[PDB]
């Protein structure tokens, strides 16, 4: 508790944050009462305590601008508060059933995604759940990972659909950072089809086919420029060896027809709109 | 319209306060989900478990479907943004794993599963994830099947499905390799509870969800590991359970009658199994 002590801020988060609006414990948005920055503030009551802190102390030392930054964490009464900054964009997933984005804004989107897996990669993290829903945007059009640790029965049912999973992990063995290269490439199908991959398909039927088939089918590659193909393939490598690294792809040619992040806001507003 | 899917589950069910009628609320074994709890009427003083298209279902299946050898549906409640009868000998999934039952004992389990199965399968209810985890127990030795959210209503004018949905290691043949099935893959699954209550898991539990299928599917009939020790007549219930060929595999009802049964033990004799497992947890 002297290290939860060590991490904890020295304020009353009731008196430095204002308009609490709820949206491993409930999630507040509030604002920061001094600069007016909007937060996401996580409460979780301590009474698997040992993995909170030492997740807190790395989140703290690891930023990257490309990750849902860490800002303060409160001892309040019996329950831990951890603030994050607030990203108003709402989830790719939103942008991507809402418009269409074109191959620019894709390769926008992936570059980011991608710095943010070779910074994790380098410090030994594997997200695991790289897909559209944790990516968060800003309202200038910034691009963040989140819902991530830095530090599953056989008997249970399978729910829902894990289609963004790697065949190495489908099956069950033992795997590393490459699954999030799969991930990645499984969300640019996704943005330019405008669904998941595996909709109107069962859970086990999914798991088959990630695993035998391995690179996902797409709906006429003849959409698809040839260099956004041959990125879709360098992610999708069945054989992990040959499945490009983060930092391989941040050079590959496809992300050098990104469009400036702010080509993103006009697909924020639309998501905005629409929802509702 | 994804939000008139949440429109008809709320009006399934009706506004009321829980806590104005049932007490003595306490935080039971939570897992996954979770929000799992126990409660004791006020009027009557009896104990009970509390806890979007599949929701609905299940629901509904529960509430059109009561009988002695299921987990009763007592009532639902909506306030803001589902009682059900409390079966204190726990799981068959916790008996299995840490005893060894006889044949007695395995006989009366199917039996009481087979009276529950033939009850749901002439409702034209197929439960579809059978498996000693969705089997509870009461401390006098009931037995009582749960869990229907994985369960498929027929028709005459729509008698098979063919979605290879439940639990991989129970799923039948005809599941795992995407064939029209009907209500006797409840049957297999039942058999492959049978041998959980036999050697304590289920054939191919050592592999993976995925190679599990496979085996399923390539080589149907799973083998005992030790098929020496069991008496003729108990093989002979398995294999009409673990049939291949669909038309040779038995009903629920033509199961009933088997032999096998006749030498089922009382329900009293699992009270026994229940303090095992307690003393094991
Ligand atoms: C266990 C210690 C690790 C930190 O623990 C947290 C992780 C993430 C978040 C979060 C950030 C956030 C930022 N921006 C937006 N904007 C919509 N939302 C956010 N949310 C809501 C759900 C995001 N999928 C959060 O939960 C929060 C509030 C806490
Ligand atoms: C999502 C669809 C609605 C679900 O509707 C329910 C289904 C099952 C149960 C249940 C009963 C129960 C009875 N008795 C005991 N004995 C301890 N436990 C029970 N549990 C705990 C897990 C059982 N595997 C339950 O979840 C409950 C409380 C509700």
């Amino acid at each position: 508790l002297e290290k939860l002590r060590s991490i904890v801020s020295v304020g009353d988060p009731k008196k430095k944050y204002t308009r609490f609006e709820k949206i491993s414990g409930t999630v507040y948005t509030a604002m920061d009462v001094a600069t007016g920055q909007e937060v996401a503030i996580k409460q979780m009551n301590l009474q698997k305590k040992e993995l909170i802190i030492n997740e807190i102390l790395v989140m703290r030392e690891n930023k990257n601008p490309n990750i849902v930054n860490y800002l303060d964490s409160y001892l309040v009464g019996d329950e831990l508060w951890v603030v994050m900054e607030y990203l108003a964009g709402g989830s790719l997933t939103d942008v991507v059933t809402e418009t269409c984005m074109d191959e620019g804004q894709i390769a926008a989107v992936c570059r980011e995604c991608l710095q943010a897996l070779e910074f994790l990669h380098s410090n030994q993290v594997i997200h695991r759940n790289i897909k559209s829903d944790n990516i968060l945007l800003g309202m200038d059009g910034s691009v963040k990972l989140t819902d991530f640790g830095f530090c599953q029965s056989k008997r249970s049912e399978m729910v829902g659909t894990p289609y963004w999973m790697a065949p190495e992990v489908v099956t069950r063995k033992a795997y590393g950072p490459k699954v999030d290269i799969w991930s990645l490439g499984i969300m640019a199908i996704e943005m330019i089809e405008g669904e998941p991959p595996y909709l109107n398909e069962n859970p086990l039927r999914a798991l088959y086919l990630i695993a035998t088939n391995g690179t996902p089918e797409l709906q006429n590659p003849e959409k698809l420029s040839a260099i956004f193909r041959d990125f879709l393939n360098r992610c999708l490598e069945m054989d992990v060896e040959k499945r490009g690294s983060a930092k391989e792809l941040l050079q590959h040619q496809f992300l050098k027809i990104a469009k400036p992040l702010s080509s993103l806001t006009p697909l924020i507003a639309a998501a905005k709109e629409a929802t509702k």
